[PDB]
């Protein structure tokens, strides 16, 4: 069920999509003092330098920054990765309220959003193929708090008002997504699910401890989005957020000591 469309509250899902109660959901709660260093993980390689931005899409539920996917332009590897992992779209969830918005949490805590960037195992050839395996995907989570703007992620705020409605879109070139990490890959990492329909169990999460710092101004933009298409009822994008499902059978491992 990926793609332009609404979708109803998190609680339903299940009636949908039965493996939304199964063993590897995400997001969960990062308990900081039970998860375990891991000196077997190697270092973590982010190779952003050449990558290259589309477009910016309204889909109903987020809006998402997308990127040419075709060769590799922008990939993430090493960490506890096997093979080239490319770059395809990457989105964010926030709340209504600063106390709110993201889906991970750390010691039961909330930030006020989360950045998801999304890359594929190139060795299944495609974005569809790939989240039909437990290795298709690799997430790169980072949480955003309310403090000083972040200028890298000023050119995004500034295009939101040109695709204030579900399915609107607007070329969106030339941007580079460095601007929005922050200075330590510190990271916790764990294997579980896409946090939408379709929740496929096909991600390995990589989770960075240091968030980034946006301004209120900067969240305020993005709370004056809408979920509805234009011409229809009006309702605020706000609180597109999965909460914590249980962690079950896994270990979250730690980069760091
Ligand atoms: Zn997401």
């Amino acid at each position: 069920h990926w793609g332009i469309g609404k979708h109803n509250g998190p609680e339903h899902w299940h009636k949908d999509f039965p493996i939304a109660k199964g063993e590897r959901q995400s997001p969960v709660d990062i308990d900081t003092h039970t998860a375990k260093y891991d000196p077997s993980l190697k270092p973590l390689s982010v190779s952003y330098d050449q990558a290259t931005s589309l477009r910016i899409l309204n889909n109903g539920h987020a809006f998402n920054v997308e990127f040419d996917d075709s060769q590799d332009k922008a990939v993430l590897k090493g960490g506890p990765l096997d093979g080239t992992y490319r770059l395809i779209q990457f989105h964010f969830h926030w709340g209504s309220l600063d106390g709110q918005g993201s889906e991970h949490t750390v010691d039961k805590k909330k930030y006020a959003a989360e950045l998801h960037l999304v890359h594929w195992n190139t060795k299944y050839g495609d974005f569809g193929k790939a989240v039909q395996q437990p290795d298709g995907l690799a997430v790169l989570g980072i949480f955003l708090k309310v403090g000083s703007a972040k200028p890298g992620l000023q050119k995004v705020v500034d295009v939101l008002d040109s695709i204030k409605t579900k399915g609107k879109s607007a070329d969106f070139t030339n941007f580079d997504p460095r601007g929005l990490l922050p200075e330590s890959l510190d990271y916790w990492t764990y294997p579980g699910s896409l946090t939408t329909p379709p929740l496929l169990e096909c991600v390995t999460w990589i989770v960075l401890k240091e968030p980034i710092s946006v301004s209120s101004e900067q969240v305020l933009k993005f709370r004056k989005l809408n979920f509805n298409g234009e011409g229809e009822p009006e309702e605020l994008m706000v609180d597109n957020w999965r909460p914590a499902q249980p962690l079950k059978n896994r270990q979250i491992k730690a980069s760091f000591k």
